[PDB]
């Protein structure tokens, strides 16, 4: 027993797979419900252009990066990890989410402009806005904060920013996108003083 929604999820989940192979397509889409024993007409749930599953993958990024945060706060409270100063917890949960386009990386720019469609944005705004809004919760964020605007905009602007330089980098494991993530936010947490 399980709900239209729950089964619609579980596609989209198992889909992701096959992006590799086949893009943000229907046919990842059917490639996915028969890897669950499902028929491959399951795909006709769902549009044609990627949308569903491209904002899926991003909401399920998302989540993946809460329930890090939140396992590397337990450890925290443990006594078995340090606590990171801002600029270093920024980079690592940066780095953390970004990494997660990897497999998908030669797809990319494609899902991007996706998202960017007219009828798109106002979901990946706010997707993008949910993201940097849990990250600075996790840094240490106070429920009442004048600085609300200012610091989502800013790292926003970095994830952003890294994001493209990624979709560039060919350097050995990325190397070259987790240095220029490392002197964005050093930049970005001391902006008056930056070269
Ligand atoms: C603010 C503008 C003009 C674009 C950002 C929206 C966008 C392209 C989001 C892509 C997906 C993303 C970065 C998700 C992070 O949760
Ligand atoms: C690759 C395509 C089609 C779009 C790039 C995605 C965006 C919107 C990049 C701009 C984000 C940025 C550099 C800073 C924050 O606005
Ligand atoms: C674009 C901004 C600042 C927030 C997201 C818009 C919104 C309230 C969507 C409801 O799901």
């Amino acid at each position: 027993y399980e709900s239209e929604e729950q089964l619609q999820h579980r596609i989209l989940t198992a889909a992701l797979e096959f992006v590799p192979a086949h893009g943000w397509t229907a046919e990842a889409i059917a490639e996915g419900a028969q890897s669950l024993g499902l028929s491959s007409a399951a795909a006709s749930m769902f549009g044609k252009d990627g949308s569903e599953l491209i904002l899926h993958f991003v909401t399920q990024c998302n989540t993946r990066l809460t329930r890090v945060l939140e396992e590397e706060q337990k450890l925290v409270q443990l006594g078995q990890a340090e606590k990171r100063k801002t600029d270093q917890f920024l980079r690592d949960a940066v780095e953390t989410r970004l990494r997660m386009l990897i497999p998908y990386i030669e797809h990319w720019p494609r899902a991007l402009s996706i998202l960017m469609l007219p009828h798109n944005i106002p979901s990946s705004l706010s997707l993008l806005t949910s993201m940097v809004d849990d990250m600075w919760h996790y840094a240490g964020d106070q429920s009442t904060d004048f600085n609300w605007y200012t610091r989502r905009a800013m790292l926003a602007a970095i994830y952003n920013t890294t994001e493209l330089v990624m979709m560039q980098d060919s350097s050995p494991d990325f190397e070259d996108t987790w240095r220029f993530l490392e002197n964005r936010v050093n930049d970005a947490m001391n902006m008056g003083h930056t070269a």
